[PDB]
């Protein structure tokens, strides 16, 4: 019930950095959240599909997947325990049809009018100006990228 | 729902040794188990915890990395350690699997089998046969209360588990 969020950029944007400054402005903020990331490349080769560790620190549940993969977005956060979180951020996925915020850097190898602007997008996060229907923000300000996501949070309550 | 069934023995009796080998066994009859463990270790170090570090590092207190053989979801817990079997096993997607294996625990309130091996060092007379446990497997004869089954026949077990199963649905 709780919102999902996407970033989105080309390789080369500096998501991965940015996340991990956004994460604690959020946190600073009273947020608690969490992140669902796609990525490429004894006993669980013995054959267990479903194995939980459990640690002091933490625990862990390994689900594996020999025959299709997991990609139903809804399913993947309905796993987390959403009564200890407010948001969920989302990178990496194709089919994102969730809300987004798109990344631009203008020095990154890419052009402003190769960015593809679906109707999900709810801003561009960028360090130069652009021509846009929707929120335009300075990705070089962190502090302000956390009000713009606690701003939208707050609207979503249904 | 689905059965949970604990293993419970002495440090250095043959715990996930045995398991290594039954769960397989299981599988070859079609059976999906599940697996729920204790560990001591840093959970950080491997595959799959070094894939979420930085960003709960950072302050993520809940992470899934999803890739195409497979996904892993981490839950910090830096006040209280998570020791709640029930929780956890309403965690596991149980709409595809059959049995839940559980183990490495210090409290594990649930049917269970126990096992001895002889040459551990530990007397017989020594073995905690509460009202939980459903069979003793050993390396050498005891006269029981409960079955008594062979600890180095992992057929034989495989065959006792899958008959314990059809009593609980």
């Amino acid at each position: 019930m709780i919102p999902l969020l996407a970033f989105a950029a080309w390789s080369g944007t500096g998501k991965t950095t940015l996340l991990k400054k956004l994460i604690p402005a959020l946190c600073a903020r009273g947020i608690r959240p969490g992140l669902i990331k796609h990525t490429h490349h004894e006993l669980r080769k013995a054959g267990a599909a479903q194995t939980i560790v459990a640690s002091q620190q933490r625990w862990a549940l390994m689900t594996e997947t020999p025959d299709e993969e997991e990609l139903d977005l809804q399913f993947l956060a309905s796993r987390m325990d959403t009564s200890k979180l407010d948001l969920i951020l989302v990178e990496g996925f194709k089919h994102e049809e969730i809300a987004k915020i798109v990344l631009f850097r203008d020095g990154a190898g890419h052009r402003p009018e190769e960015l593809v602007i679906d109707r999900h997008v709810i801003a561009v996060a960028s360090d130069v100006p652009l021509n846009l229907d929707v929120a335009l923000l300075d990705i070089n300000d962190v502090e302000g990228l956390a009000d713009f996501v606690v701003e939208w949070m707050q609207k979503q309550n249904g």
